[PDB]
């Protein structure tokens, strides 16, 4: 072998595993010095006590964001929730880090309350903006990959 710590051409091949990331990256991601990986996972959200950004620079993370949006019952101001995700899957192509917003819209008729799971591979995970009714929570489940 004698390569980095990242390891290649290995028989696990799983969409969900890690091996597939790995294999992903170093075929389609050159000129990205990829160093070790290591599952983590984090928690963002509106209420106190949280963080609205990501405090890693220049690490990829690849896995499930859940998204969870609940009512506090507050009252309303009737604005929008915008979750910004940047997106690398096309970073090759242009050297840019593509921007993807995630928006419910609020209205003071339609009581919004769901939760999904989604697949992302971004850089950094902000809460551009905010409503002070409801309760917003995005947990990460899968591997984040030092460069």
């Amino acid at each position: 072998d004698f390569s980095t710590i990242p390891i290649d051409y290995v028989k696990a091949k799983d969409p969900n595993t890690i091996d597939f990331c790995l294999s992903y990256l170093e075929l389609y991601h050159t000129t990205k010095a990829v160093k070790a990986c290591t599952p983590f996972s984090f928690i963002l959200g509106s209420d106190a006590g949280m963080q609205r950004a990501t405090e890693t620079t220049e690490s990829l993370y690849w896995g499930k964001v859940i998204l969870d949006i609940n009512p506090n019952l507050s009252p309303l101001v009737n604005t929008t929730i915008v979750l910004e995700i940047e997106s690398m899957l096309s970073s090759n192509s242009i050297n840019r880090s593509e921007n993807k917003r995630i928006t419910r819209y609020i209205e003071k008729e339609n009581f919004v309350n769901e939760s999904s799971e989604r697949f992302e591979f971004f850089k950094s995970m902000e809460l551009s903006h905010l409503s002070t009714a409801y309760d917003v929570y995005v947990t990460f489940i899968g591997f984040k990959i030092d460069l």
